[PDB]
């Protein structure tokens, strides 16, 4: 098994790249290096991964730019690694005033968002700094909720499957 801050980078990588993979155009897994990854140490964590796919799919059609704009994620010149970390840390910090898996699957949809609009362009060490910042803020605020809510392998039956 592995701590919970490189369970949470280890989904968190195969989540995007499986998500990628569903656009029409992956970008993703050749700017980003898959080859230190494996998502045998987390426990149970395909069906996670499988689990947070259909969530956060299902939570893009209900839910349809203002600090995108500004950052440029869509643009091609390098982003402020500094800034959009602040911008992200503080959209979770509004996020999670109430804690709840459904609020766990938007912060995943969000990352989503910004990570595929990034990988148009190869911004890889925006995208990483995104997914190291997902994983020390949830080893910071969401572990002890995770934790009580049988791990991340809460989130198996909390879809349905
Ligand atoms: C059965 N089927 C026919 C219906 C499936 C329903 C509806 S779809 C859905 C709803 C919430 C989260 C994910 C998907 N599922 C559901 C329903 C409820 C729940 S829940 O009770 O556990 N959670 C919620 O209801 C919930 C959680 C978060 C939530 N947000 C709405 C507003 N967004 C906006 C937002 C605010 C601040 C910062 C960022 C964002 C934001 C986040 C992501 C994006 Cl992509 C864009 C903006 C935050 C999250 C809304 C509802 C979870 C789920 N669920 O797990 O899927």
């Amino acid at each position: 098994t592995a701590d919970f801050r490189l369970q949470t980078s280890t989904l968190c990588h195969s989540f995007l790249l499986a998500s990628a993979n569903k656009q029409d155009t992956d970008y993703l897994t050749d700017l980003l290096d898959n080859t230190n990854i494996d998502l045998t140490c987390v426990p149970n964590g395909q069906e996670i991964i499988h689990s947070l796919l259909q969530l956060v799919g299902d939570f893009n059609q209900r839910f349809s730019e203002p600090v995108a704009q500004s950052l440029g994620i869509d643009s091609d010149k390098p982003v402020d690694k500094t800034a959009l970390e602040i911008f992200y840390l503080e959209i979770l910090n509004g996020l999670f005033e109430k804690l709840n898996w459904g609020r766990i699957v938007a912060m995943f949809a969000f990352l989503r968002i910004l990570v595929l609009r990034l990988s148009k362009h190869g911004h890889s060490d925006a995208i990483q700094m995104l997914i190291k910042t997902t994983s020390q803020y949830s080893d910071e605020k969401l572990k002890n909720w995770i934790n009580l809510h049988d791990g991340w392998s809460g989130l198996i039956e909390f879809s349905g499957r």
